[PDB]
């Protein structure tokens, strides 16, 4: 395409600088419409969002892409002062009640998701393509239903979409330079500019290397054609090109892509939820957690602080005794009472007392799961629970102490308690204080100690919350912690600081990349709108990104349908063109014009293949996949179906359909005419069918309108499912 | 056209020299496939699938399988022509022949006739291709004496027919586009073109693999037909359809009818119900005849008194007088109620009788339905069955199945009295309940247990060494499985065999059914394998297949690769893609290195097999079933030929006249007849031949079985991921 792309721009740059703002006033308009809504975290914000906290609080996280992108929505977070204190655990969870700057990273997705659609716009220009060619291929993209719901949200695809844009853009720019003038100081900025935007690429997402794919395709497609001998280049001149790109879109985006893991493993540098994914070698590398830090193995004989996880109430016992009666009529036991105190006092104070019998010592630590017994400190009484009522719930036991002589005796079974852990796995484990959770679990009578706040105990019980056995012991509510250590030795209370081994980078990182790869491929999971690479192009199904039961509101993951299928049409309209162009050729039909074919052979066919390496390798993966990784591929079709409409409503004939117009010194249609009118009509009215799905699924797109059961009916089509139907 | 010039020229060598190398090679093949197979005496790997298949083809009975019908009819058919009736079944590997006689030898020989004959068509391809007759002797040499070749060859395996029909397949069309090249639309050019079709039907009736075979030859006639396309080749767009048209009718339409035509004998063949019947719609099963033992088999209905037995170890259910324990050996309590037991002869404590539940308007001779409640009332005891949560003999996680009185049983126990037969498919609930044919799971509805029973440990003496009777709460086990045996008070007019009426169904649609039928179970879900393996380690034969197993005599047949064989084709692969690297690169500096002849075997003969060598290796990377190293037997064929090509071509003169011009210019100057150095190029073959006649000679034991190893003899071919049996 070197005759195409050298002449100058079919149209002043006024009307270029008109749509190109209209096109990004209309994609600012879509994305920050109603930002702040919903007020809860949506989809994977559960994950981003927990990653971005992660960063702040230096902690080590593990996760299979790299971490540019994660980096990027972590530094918003660092400039609005946030600490990393909410961890986005659910879908649904309010942003009201722990302040994470929700606003600031969807406005940041927001800004990049409006950016790209400029940068496509310029794209289809640099190609020399009509303002109006190039404002509609970058409409189809500024008001499409999937690229604006995931560009709003705080996810990593705006940051992807961005830099593959930026790509595409800097290599066209690229090759522009090339065809005027190589080595120029313009050549090798937007050389390495096209590598820089290639390693963000690969830096966010691994399924950057389609992207890689694509331009690498394309660059060595320009380097056979200055290896032939017809481009009067010395082998020098051809080994000169060749260096200069393996070092412009190979040797320097590695390295950029090395610094962004260079960074992470210098931010994280405390233990964290990643530990458990690398070698003890690399976790020596960490320091440890400023709450491990406070945390010490409970030993049997250690006097303990047991305290409740939702109601922060410590376990505590006083010489005061339950009614002989409660207000029901229920008989209690008239023992000692056991209840939750929110104040630290003596009274909180249980010693850790191994079985009778046991050849368990002083400084043994106590494992998760076996069985112990509690001793008060101020009355010297052990822990018991019973087959006596509580309190406020019949069903649940009376939690109670004994006197040691009588504990020792009859009603041993019944002082047997068990720290028993929330998860099976960690049976066995050493204790420690405030790092783990377990429940307080009676042996004999098979029920966990568990407290309220909702109701305090009466006059009787000093308005202090109440302790009893819920026999529902898998309940969440059931869970406590050792918050300290009274007699902890001095020794112990000095706190052992990990001394920090140094591990050389190329070997952390080398461990961090087998580990990504190893989990990226081997992992199961689910989720129930996994889609198949034959369903993308059609948008057929989609994805549930959240859903509000009272107010009947939820938000849909899915393409707008009239664009795609406008784009499906596109490729295999563009297809049969070819298909056409080389049959006729070969019959010594020349139908086509020089100047059309340049068009279809290069940016057309460029945009093409760029979409094949960014769809077609998705058949050839096992793996889990969804919807959301065809936007790539449906950004280079925006382009691709703005292109090619220009190109059929131009004058394509040749002069002399016997003659080829290729043949050197072969006269032609140097500036052929494009049908404006009609084509302008044509895409006037495809624009307004895709804003009329925009708009009639944008309810879908923000979640911000409630729709009645026959409206989430009539936008259920092929296999979308949609909540609130019925 | 592609290598016109070349495929035009006479031999390079006298016929005598062609029919003393064919001889030869196939005689090395005859003994190589023919020695001991009459060992060992026992059925061996996927004998146990096709030798089941051909007495299943000889009883007439109905059966389902993943691949189409013709190599397994083809097996059969040497069965009826020994007069076998199908008696023997196959069931297990190391199944003696001796007992139940089947004509495994005529079997065995078959294919090794059948792998015999692979190698002279091999040689004939080469042969046909116009390169030397040593060089067509060593490429069929590498086949000859390639130890998976043989080893496939000799046993009762599909892979003789589709190995020798995608041969047939590769010489056919070379002889057809030799045609082709001297005068299109001869009848000698129809004759090789319905011949390549013929074989290409033959090749994907026996497995779907076949499918490469087709995309091959299909890539090989499209090349060709767009050579035809074009103005160039003096062709007006008349005479272009006519090849087209013809093409179509001899590559798809014909081969297309004849694949339709073994279909239409399968179903012809198979006319009585039988294993395969699980598989079809009730609709086919309509089509087939009864099964005369299952003249008896008939629809159970409430009040009638039954057996029934156990699918795994054919014991009945059966209960008697005698009490469980009040304690077990390790210490549980029992109910001490009435032992339930397995037991493997008929008897009238095998007798139940199926009652409504309590309150049912159901009365005598309405049908029992699958999965809907019933009561079972032992007739000996008149006791109703009993499930409770009270732990079994063996098994603590399992229930105690018992028996209570009628009194007790229609009061407070009456929950724990209710079953049902549950279908092994939830498609099956709510079809009436029949004897011999329809497999249930007896649920119990209250426990949500299946009832269940073992042989591999039997019940002490208070138990009479009985198999025990439990519930097992993995309901979906298939050992749970029972079926109704007998109806003991069966009526007269029911008695009466009911000769089921044959109901016909079209054929495209019984063909229709049976085909979605055969692509859903092949990619059903498949599993993991002991033997699986992956495309990437075939072309090093990286691993093998145990296929026999003698533990007596430490003897053990094992499926693998020549080794010297395979590694010097993927040299022979890499060092083409260096040539053709080379040739393209310096072609583009204006530099032409190679002769025009040269090119015409690089770009034609050595193109086509390479490319047919990538049809029948790169697609495997895009399957997700399991996958074996005999699916890569297809492009080790190809390869052989490619090789023995590829190294008289190194061997040849390939220089240009003229350094600086191309020789494909049209009036260029070209050497005509390239000089081959023969000496040098037959020291080499010779070399490669003793390496590879070596090592066939080393892993003879393991492709006969025939001689046992010692333990250090053993460890020494073990390499890679090759696990030997008796390496210990
Ligand atoms: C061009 C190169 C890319 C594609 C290779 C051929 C496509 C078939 C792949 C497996 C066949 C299958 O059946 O896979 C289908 C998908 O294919 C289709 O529907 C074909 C739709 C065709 C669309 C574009 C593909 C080729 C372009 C030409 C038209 C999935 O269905 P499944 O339940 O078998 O998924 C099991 C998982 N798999 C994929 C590993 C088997
Ligand atoms: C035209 C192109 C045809 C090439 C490949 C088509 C299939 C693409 C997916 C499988 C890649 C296999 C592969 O890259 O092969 C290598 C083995 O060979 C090599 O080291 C490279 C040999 C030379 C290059 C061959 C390809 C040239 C192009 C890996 O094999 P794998 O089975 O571990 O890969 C799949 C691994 N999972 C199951 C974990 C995803």
């Amino acid at each position: 395409a070197e005759h195409w792309l050298l002449q100058p721009l079919p149209e002043p740059e006024s009307r270029y600088s008109f749509w190109v703002t209209i096109v990004t006033l209309l994609a600012f308009a879509a994305r920050f419409y109603k930002i702040w809504y919903p007020k809860e975290v949506v989809f994977d914000e559960v994950h981003f969002g927990k990653f971005a906290s992660y960063y702040l609080e230096r902690s080590y996280f593990f996760d299979v892409h790299p971490p540019f992108a994660k980096m990027m929505i972590a530094f918003i977070g660092w400039l609005c002062g946030y600490d990393g204190s909410f961890k986005f655990d659910e879908i649904g969870y309010s942003y009201e009640t722990h302040p994470a700057p929700y606003i600031a990273y969807r406005s940041f997705n927001a800004i990049l998701g409006t950016l790209t659609v400029p940068i496509m716009f310029n794209t289809l220009k640099e190609l020399n393509f009509r303002a109006i060619t190039c404002a509609f291929a970058s409409l189809l993209v500024a008001i499409d239903t999937a690229h604006v719901t995931e560009t709003r949200l705080i996810l990593l695809d705006a940051i992807l979409i961005i830099s593959i844009a930026a790509t595409m853009y800097c290599y066209v720019r690229f090759y522009k330079c090339q065809l005027r003038q190589p080595f120029t100081w313009s050549w090798y900025i937007w050389l390495h500019a096209t590598g820089l935007s290639l390693s963000f690429v690969i830096s966010t997402k691994y399924v950057g290397v389609m992207t890689y794919s694509a331009i690498g395709f394309a660059a060595v497609v320009n380097l056979w054609q200055l290896l032939d001998i017809k481009a009067g280049l010395s082998l020098r001149q051809f080994m000169r090109h060749f260096s200069k790109r393996l070092n412009g879109l190979v040797l320097i985006p590695f390295v950029i892509y090395l610094f962004w893991f260079w960074v992470h493993f210098t931010v994280l540098n405390t233990s964290g939820p990643g530990d458990a994914f690398m070698s003890a070698e690399f976790q020596e590398t960490l320091k440890d957690s400023p709450l491990s830090v406070d945390s010490k193995t409970v030993n049997y004989f250690d006097i303990i602080t047991i305290k409740h996880q939702d109601t922060d109430a410590f376990l505590h016992s006083h010489l005061a005794r339950y009614p002989q009666r409660y207000e029901d009529g229920r008989i209690s036991s008239a023992g000692q009472q056991v209840t939750g105190y929110t104040h630290p006092d003596f009274n909180n104070q249980w010693e850790v007392l191994p079985p009778h019998g046991s050849d368990v010592g002083k400084g043994q630590a106590v494992l998760l799961n076996q069985h112990i017994r509690l001793r008060h400190v101020a009355t010297d009484t052990y822990l018991l629970a019973h087959d006596v009522a509580s309190p406020f719930y019949p069903t649940n036991e009376e939690i109670t102490t004994v006197t040691l002589e009588e504990g020792d005796g009859e009603l041993y079974p019944e002082t047997l308690f068990a720290f028993q852990p929330l998860k099976k796995s960690d049976e066995g484990h050493v204790l420690k204080s405030k790092t783990v959770s377990f429940r307080l679990f009676h042996v004999d009578t098979s029920v966990a100690l568990w407290t309220h706040n909702d109701e305090l105990l009466p006059d009787w019980g000093f308005q202090q919350q109440e302790i009893n056995g819920n026999k529902k012991v898998i309940d969440p509510s059931n869970n406590w912690v050792v918050d300290e250590i009274v007699n902890l030795d001095e020794v112990r209370k000095v706190y052992i600081p990990k001394v920090v081994k140094p591990l050389p980078f190329l070997k952390k990182w080398i461990e961090t990349q087998k580990s990504m790869f190893e989990h990226n491929n081997k992992l199961s999971s689910e989720h129930p709108f996994a889609s198949e690479p034959y369903s993308w192009p059609g948008s057929l199904s989609g994805v549930s990104f959240w859903t509000n039961g009272d107010e009947k509101k939820q938000i849909y993951f899915i393409g707008n349908i009239i664009g795609w299928w406008f784009q499906v049409i596109s490729l295999a309209v563009f297809v049969g063109i070819i298909v056409a162009d080389l049959i006729t050729r070969h019959r010594g039909y020349y139908a086509l014009n020089k100047m059309t074919r340049e068009k279809l052979y290069g940016p057309l066919m460029f945009f093409f293949v760029s979409w094949c390496c960014h769809y077609f390798p998705f058949f050839l993966m096992a793996r889990q996949k969804f919807l959301h990784h065809y936007l790539p591929a449906h950004l280079i079709a925006c382009l691709f179906s703005g292109a090619l409409w220009e190109v059929i409503f131009s004058d394509c004939k040749s002069l002399d359909l016997e003659k080829d117009e290729d043949i050197s010194g072969a006269s032609y249609e140097r500036n052929p005419k494009v049908y404006v009118k009609p084509y302008t009509v044509f895409l006037v009215c495809v624009s307004c069918a895709v804003a009329w799905f925009f708009v009639y699924f944008s309810p879908l797109v923000y979640g911000d309108v409630s729709l009645s059961p026959s409206e989430v009916v009539s936008r259920e089509w092929f296999d979308i499912e949609l909540n609130f139907s019925k």
